[PDB]
């Protein structure tokens, strides 16, 4: 859950980026005037599970953070942190 963004952030934060966090506005339900400063709002990714949840979280992860990502087609860093690096001995 928090290393989901913790993790998740060191891919498209880096730089401020108008997608990612900002394409999930768009399932999240979210707003521009909200948007502009989620870019800046102890960071997008981080303040997500608290704004994305409005409280916790839960409801709105373990599966929906998965159909929110995917639903726009942001597996960029999904992918990333499911497949970062192979090497050492068996799985």
């Amino acid at each position: 859950p928090q290393q989901q963004q913790e993790e998740v952030q060191r891919l498209l934060m880096m730089g401020e980026p108008a997608k990612g966090w900002q394409e999930l506005a768009g399932h999240l339900g979210y707003q521009a005037e909200a948007v502009e400063t989620m870019a800046c709002d102890q960071m997008p990714a981080y303040t997500l599970l608290r704004n994305w949840a409005a409280q916790e979280g839960n409801r709105a992860t373990l599966r929906v953070l998965e159909d929110a990502l995917a639903a726009i087609g942001r597996e960029d860093v999904v992918q990333v942190l499911s497949s970062p690096a192979e090497s050492s001995s068996v799985v």
